[PDB]
Formats: structure tokens, sequence, C-alpha cells
């Protein structure tokens, strides 16, 4: 079940309703170049770097075919599907013109459509008020796109979608699932499950366009055709951070490596604009590139914003635990993970998955079943950031099957 | 599948951390009010209307307890318990003050969380780059509470909350149920399921905040205590247009009336601000109190963005229909209906729903079963706007069981 509106899954050329045959064309030209078939004046010389031309449509030429990508505020971002620039407006000696540019974004680069009826729109810039239509009404003729105030007189600003083309490669959703608990162990060599065999919950799901996916593999050009929309997942998962067999009474001491690494940090931050927040394994902090459809991203990968300064990092716990059964025990402890992972809408993975461990939700298998090991004291050996030093309160008794969750009453400030 | 910050789902008070007991409080103080407790100057004189005091808590008081609405651009409105007025930043005699007036919006309204730690935040207006506390540090003091730029001298802007509220009356959000087909006739007196018998499918649902919802018996000062926020349920059902027995051969005419009435588009707009546009039956359109939550409604309500300048109206169309079976035959016609309703908290209905009739989603029952009627002609008698002209192509048969949907195939403009 999609919340899209339908200029935002496929792609669509765009033409005055009074032109026989000619679309909105993306061209590289230069200023000083001529559109052999306009009047003399302003319409028949180019005055900035790749203007639109209003050139006789061709079926199946990228340089006519636009996807409209939906913000957050009802606007658009509108894409060519040759290169992958966006349309802006643009004053150049007096002039009101539509450009195309690469994704900023900036307020220019808004678009609001405004139905008429059923098949006639109009597509105006707020920040100045104007409309896209052909320069001084010449509708049939070669000749540059302009935006301008409507006024009596002003050119005819109606327009509709010529051709369509729906076959985009849209990605396939997959389904959400729930995190169901890990399996009990059978015997005194069960471990339990591994970090790489661990079932994976889908919480989540969300469409990134294209726009500011930094793919190593594909540059824009590219990316516009084969996969105009990537898929971020939120999965989770029950992540073992050790199991050994302890004698009865026996006492050690474990080092537990939690949260997220800084490269991982920087990978997520260069590949999609997004970070995690030291709030919390599921707050997304958001940059220039992401911050107009954050909340679509939120709803969707059922995540929260980050009111945080700082990004998540890793912290290292010493943990003295003590077998208090007088039986030999076999003991897995596990916290729980969100793995972030990016797809191109081929299914293909586009690098190795972010993982935050969260220390503050954990879980115990044994066997023999219904054992309990006591968390004697915990001490932080390190952390990248002083955002969130509270410790368990110990002792403390962790029982088989029973998810422990840091609250007030279990927890304390690292000092005391 | 609730997507909110704690902030939104509970009260809180908010404390400068070197406060020792005080915590902001409402005050419905005027210009010229004493600050006994303090020193002299700006901070022991009022300067505006509806001032914040830096007040001994009273568990319990509502003066003191705050519920963060969350916006699309991650900012927020804070509201208080006492009288539903929330906090805004305003200049008076060169000072900067925090007040409590109605919701407007407007930008001196909202509010940015920055977290410094996990207890720790301070309250930031983008806007003027001011951050809230109390009148020249004297945190133990009855004196107002200001927002100032950061500069050498300022009082440190570091909060915290003293208490929490968590029983606060939120809605019970109703399961998402599919739009089941009608049921097959029994016998010629069956005239099939009326709009009031008909069975709902609840497509999404979204809460809304009390602040803009003009309720008709209660007053803002009561909802922000028992329906803090509201539900909007986005609900589809089959609604009969009409039904009879055909003799063999037999020929009428109906009229029928599609779309939604200017009305109930008024008294849709008047309690929440959201009228239908006239691009379809699930297209919102948002005034200036709905606009800044406009994505969550829509993401959450399983609908979309409005691009027309126009509501959804009322459609009179003329139908001459046939019986061309050579039996006696009851025919039931119906037309799918969106059906929008809202209730408060405590589930109880704040007043009629809003029901658009989609007259391009249509479906028959007949008994016996398996017969057809043909659409001879239809007319439009008239319509409020000109947005959707389009009609049938005729003849149509129409036949038992079969969901017929408006496409370029099967319709034309009403002169053609």
């Amino acid at each position: 079940n999609l919340n899209l509106p339908e200029q935002s899954t496929r792609f669509q050329t765009i033409a005055s309703i009074h032109s026989n045959n000619c679309s909105f064309e993306i061209l590289n030209n230069d200023p000083g170049y001529i559109y052999g078939d306009s009047v003399d004046g302003e319409c028949r010389i180019a005055v900035a770097h790749r203007e639109l031309g209003n050139g006789l449509e061709r079926t199946g030429d990228d340089r006519f075919l636009f996807i409209f990508y939906a913000l957050d505020n009802n606007n658009f971002i509108i894409a060519n599907r040759h290169d992958g620039f966006v349309l802006q407006f643009l004053i150049a000696n007096g002039q009101g013109v539509i450009v195309s540019r690469e994704y900023q974004p900036n307020i220019h680069q808004e678009f609001t459509i405004q139905s008429i009826n059923s098949d006639t729109f109009r597509l105006h810039s707020r920040d100045t008020n104007t409309f896209a239509t052909v320069c001084w009404a010449q509708f049939n003729s070669w000749t540059k796109i302009v935006s301008r105030v409507d006024n009596p007189g002003a050119p005819n600003a109606n327009l509709k979608h010529r051709s369509l083309l729906t076959d985009i490669n849209m990605p396939q959703l997959p389904s959400l699932t729930p995190l169901q608990p890990l399996p009990r162990l059978t015997e005194l060599e069960d471990g339990g499950l591994s970090p790489a065999q661990a079932p994976r919950a889908i919480i989540g799901r969300t469409l990134i366009p294209c726009l500011f996916v930094n793919d190593p593999v594909l540059r824009l050009e590219n990316r516009i055709k084969q996969s105009p929309y990537y898929v971020l997942e939120h999965r989770q998962y029950w992540h073992r951070i050790w199991t050994d067999i302890f004698t009865a009474g026996e006492r050690r001491e474990y080092r537990e490596v939690t949260g997220i690494n800084n490269n991982a940090q920087n990978d997520m931050n260069k590949m999609i604009n997004i970070t995690i927040g030291a709030d919390g394994p599921n707050r997304l902090r958001f940059g220039n590139l992401s911050t107009p459809f954050r909340q679509q991203i939120i709803d969707n990968s059922n995540t929260l914003g980050s009111f945080a300064n700082t990004n998540y990092g890793t912290r290292t716990d010493i943990v003295n635990v003590f077998n208090s059964e007088f039986h030999q025990v076999r003991y897995a402890r596990f916290v729980k993970a969100y793995e972030y992972r990016l797809t191109r809408a081929d299914g293909s993975q586009v690098g190795t998955p972010w993982v935050v461990l969260d220390r503050k939700e954990m879980d115990l298998r044994t066997y023999p079943h219904n054992m309990a090991i006591t968390l004697e004291n915990v001490k932080i050996d390190n952390a990248d950031n002083s955002y969130d030093l509270s410790i368990w309160k110990t002792p403390l008794k962790l029982k088989d099957g029973k998810i422990i969750i840091e609250n007030h009453e279990n927890s304390k400030p690292y000092y005391n």
C-alpha cells in the first residue's frame, strides 16, 4: 500500500495544451544559442546554461521524460531521465526561465502542481509566483521555456502530459515481519544463533529518491534509468555478544562493545545524507539533501527524528558475571541490533548494512533451561562521547527468557 | 504502529537543571505585575500579557504540564493542560520573553528540542536563535521565563523534565480492515444492503491535535484534558443509489446525485481545517491550522495531497436503463463511498461523518443472479464545478458482480 501521487511512480512528458506536438526538452546549450524558428527578441537567444526547449516530441527520447519526487510540503523536485538534473527557476538578464541543474536543493527547484481539471495543470514557482510556458506563446515553434507572472495577455500556462512511461523499475517492497524471540537451547554444546544466522525482522522500509544516493558504482545518469528509487530497510535481530559453559560458582570478565562505529556513520552519511543520533538506535539525523523528505522517511521506516547534536558511537563495558547456580551451565547473552540496509530497484545491496547494537535491551538463553547468572559489576572502559553514561545497577540477576530494558530504577550514572 | 516521540504522548513539566524546586508555570498576568522574590530591573516587572513564571512546582497542577505536538519539520508546538494555549517567543520593550497565546500558528510558536545528553535539553526558537531560561539566572526565585541569544554572560539554558503525567486519555486506534464485496441477493424482495447497513472498511486512521479541532461541545480548556488527540478515520463502503424490480423489457430514468455537498465541505473545514479536493475522493486540502501536520495526516490516513484549487462538489446525472432480459429482475446499483469520521479519545463521534460518493467506481447485484441491465444513456443535469465533466460511453452492459472503473476507453467528454 503506497501513498505517492501517480506523477511520482512514472515518467511523463510536459507540453502546452495549445501545442500540436511540441514538449519541454532538456538541452545542454550555452548563452548565445539561437532558436532558429523563433521571432526576434528575448525568445530567440539563450541567456543561461541548460535552458529548456519546446521541441518536437520523439517517443522514448529520455530528454522529454520527467519524474516528480514528492516533498513533505507537497511541492515537487522534477528530474529528467537523460541526466538526472532537476528543473529550476532562474532570472538571467531580467528574464524568468526554466533551466536544469544538479539537485542542491534550493527553493527555486521546488514546483507546485495546480490542477485546473482532470487532464490540465499549471506548473507554479511559489517563491516568485510564476508559471512555466512557451516564450511569447510560440506553441508550435522551437524556442525556450519561460516562467512569468500571470497577466492579461501573458502566454497561456495550461499544460498536459502528452506521453507516459509506466515501466520505470519501481522497487518491489519487502513485507513487514515481527521480531520473534530466539529459540531455547537444546544442550550444553548449543551456543544459540550467531549474528549471521539470527533471523531479521523487517520493522519498516521506505523509498529513497536516487538524486542524493551516492551509489559507488552507478553515476546519476544511470541511477535515474535503472533505480529511480532505492529501498532503505529498518530490520532488527537478536545479536549474540558472547556464550560459554560456566562451572558451578565460576566468575568471568567480558569486554562488551556496543553502539555503532564512526566509519559506519560516515559511510551512511556519504551514501544517503542520514546518520543515527546519540539519543537512540532508531533516531535519524538528516542533512540538507534528505531533509525535504524526512517525515515520509520516518513514517515509512518506523524510525523517529533525533534531537541530538552528536551521532551514536561505540562504548566498551567490562562486565563481571557469576554463575550463582550449583550446576554446569551454558549461557548465551544477546543485545537487540538495528540493521539498516540499502538496496537498488533490482534488489542488489549497495554496501554492508549499518548496525547499531543497543546495550539497553538484553536477553539471555541457558542450558539447562530457567537458570540465572549474576551480573556482579559493570565498568565503562571507554566511550566515543559523553551523551549516555548510565550503567546497570548491580548486583542484577539475568534469567533465561527474560528481556531487560533500561529504566530509571535499574540504572545509574557510572560514578555512583 | 505509533511513531511519535515520547514528549508527544504524555504531559511533562519543564525546569532549569540549576533550580531545586521551580518549573515553568502558565500565568494570566498583565503588564506591571510584580514578581515579589526578584531583584530590581527587567526581571521584576511583567512587560506582556500571559508571561511564564518560575514557580514552585505543585504535583497535579495543570499550569506546569505541557504536551509537545510534533510538526512535519521536527519542531514542536507546546501546549499547556490548564487552558490549551501554546508557548510563543515575543519581543516586548527590547526584551525576549516566553508567553502563552492561542495556536495561530506562526513561526514564533515553533520550538526545536536540542538534546545535550540523555536527560538535558534546551528549547530553541530557530527564527531568532534564542533559548528559554529563568530571568538573570534566578533559578530558585519567582520571576519570568526569557529567551536570549548565546553570549558569554548569558544565563545557563540547560533544562530537564521534573515530573511526568503518562495517563492522558490517548485514543485506541481501530484496526485496518479490507473492503469486502457485497453479498449476492437471495430473492426478488432482497433490495441488498442500504447505506446504513453496509459494512465499513477502515483504510486509514490518524491522530489529530485537539488545538484546531473545533468540537461543538468541548471548549479548548476541556479538550486538552479529555481528548488531547482526536481520531480521523478513512473508511470506505458500497453505497446503494437505487434498487427496483423491472418487468421484462422495462425502461426507467433515475437522477443519480454523486459527490459531496457544499454544506458538508464547510462543516469539515470548520471542524478540522481540511476539505476534499476536486481531483479525487481521497485527496485532502489543508488550511493554515492543519498544514504543519499534513504529511503525518496523509501517511497515517492513507489519503493523498490534493493539487486542485476547488473542492469536490455534487453532480446530478440523468441515467436511462433498460432491462434487456425477458425475465422480471431485481436490480440494485452501488457506487463506492469514502466516509471520513471524527471521534474523541473516549470513542464518541463528534458529528455526522463526511461522505463522498465516487461515480467513477460502480457495482451491480441482481436476482436472479448473472443478469445484465443496459445503460442506454447518461446526461449531466448539473454540476457545482467543471473539474470532471466525463460521462459513460453508452450503450453499456452492467452485469451482476462486475465492478466497473472509469478509464480513457469507457468514458468521453459530455458533448461527444
